[PDB]
């Protein structure tokens, strides 16, 4: 497995140059689209980064279930590699 909060960073860290949401202020809480307001069409370039940025493959398609940082970090989490 992966450690939560680096998950997350992970996450913070391509959303932060992405989106351009500070990489601290995502939180767990935080839905990237939402809450963090990125964008629709920068969204699919944080998920395509995350598949690298993670070592693991989530596609767009299921990646819209995901909807936050903290159910990003669940498929994440468990769908490590």
């Amino acid at each position: 497995a992966a450690t939560q909060e680096e998950i997350v960073a992970g996450l913070a860290e391509i959303v932060n140059e992405i989106a351009g949401i500070p990489v601290e202020d995502v939180k767990l809480d935080k839905s990237f689209t939402d809450d963090l307001d990125v964008d629709s069409l920068s969204m699919v370039e944080v998920v395509v980064a995350a598949e690298e940025r993670f070592d693991v493959k989530i596609p767009d398609d299921d990646v819209k279930n995901l909807k936050t940082v903290g159910d990003a970090t669940k498929y994440i989490l468990d769908h490590q590699a």
